[PDB]
């Protein structure tokens, strides 16, 4: 059985998203991961071969997101964004400035 049909042009695939199931897993927000993958954007936990983005329910802080997602430290550049950032990434089908909805600390 072939696994091809919905090209989706795989635009989001240009980036690697990551949703915290332990954090989000609210009910609707969770769909976040589904929307990402459904767009060709694969996601995964600390195992994420190239997870530079970290989406959270905004609840947990960045410093916490580290252990929350099972990661003692993010790779180079890798930044932690909030749910708002992801939403746009889906609607604006692009890479919006994280600083807009990034914790970092402030």
């Amino acid at each position: 059985g072939s696994n091809s049909g919905e090209e989706a042009e795989e635009w989001l695939s240009s980036l690697r998203a990551h949703v915290v199931r332990t954090g989000i897993g609210r009910a609707r927000a969770e769909l976040f991961e589904k929307q990402i993958v459904q767009h060709g954007g694969q996601l995964c936990p600390a195992q994420g071969p190239g997870v530079t983005h970290i989406v959270v329910d905004e609840g947990m802080d960045y410093e916490r997101a580290l252990r929350l997602l099972r990661l003692p430290q993010l790779p180079p550049g890798a930044q932690l964004v909030k749910s708002a950032w992801l939403s746009l990434c889906l609607q604006e089908r692009r890479l919006v400035d994280v600083a807009g909805f990034s914790i970092f600390i402030p």
